[PDB]
């Protein structure tokens, strides 16, 4: 499995559905057939809902995920132990689907920000592009997108601007980060 480097905002903002997140527990499950007609099968985690930032108004009951790693399948710790802010497609129904290039990280992992600013401010961005500058010089092209400078300055995709800065959108439709008020 191989994943492209996303700030956590535009993780936020391109998910159908963030929650926070246990897994009571762990079947392997049919989920239907592909288009050749052979079955897809999943893990399907059984989880508390501790409470939903963002996606249908639904509850999630049931995360699905690849039995492997090997394709991108995700791994939770089930046994009502680490919690999780998860953030994946949502299939409708209360049930949402996961890889590991989607924003999955422990609970207590994150910043006091990270956690404050799903809430509503990172919603004040989901109109905003995070464009990550892979090398000094870079550029943007757009009024609406801000620059991802963690790489370039500190060799940390979890940098400063990942785990403080938030790109947030104003009146213009240009956008800029901003590291939470107050």
């Amino acid at each position: 499995c191989s994943c492209s480097p996303v700030h956590p905002q535009q993780a936020f903002c391109n998910a159908d559905v963030v929650i926070r997140a246990k897994a009571v527990s762990e079947k392997e499950v049919d989920s239907g057939n592909d288009i050749y007609g052979n079955p897809i099968k999943r893990i399907q985690y059984e989880i508390k809902q501790i409470k939903m930032f963002k996606g249908p108004e639904k509850d999630i009951e049931f995360i699905y995920t690849a039995p492997s790693s090997a394709v991108c399948g995700v791994s939770l710790d089930v046994g009502g132990k680490k919690e999780y802010l998860i953030a994946g497609k949502a299939e409708g129904d209360g049930k949402m689907h996961i890889t590991l290039c989607d924003f999955i990280v422990p609970w207590d992992t994150l910043s006091t920000t990270q956690k404050k600013s799903l809430n509503h401010r990172y919603q004040m961005g989901c109109e905003c592009k995070i464009t990550r500058c892979p090398m000094i010089p870079c550029y943007i092209s757009s009024p609406d997108e801000c620059l991802w400078m963690d790489w370039v300055t500190e060799k940390n995709i979890n940098g400063h601007q990942a785990k403080f800065f938030a790109c947030i959108k104003r009146s213009d439709g240009s956008c800029a980060w901003y590291r939470g008020a107050a």
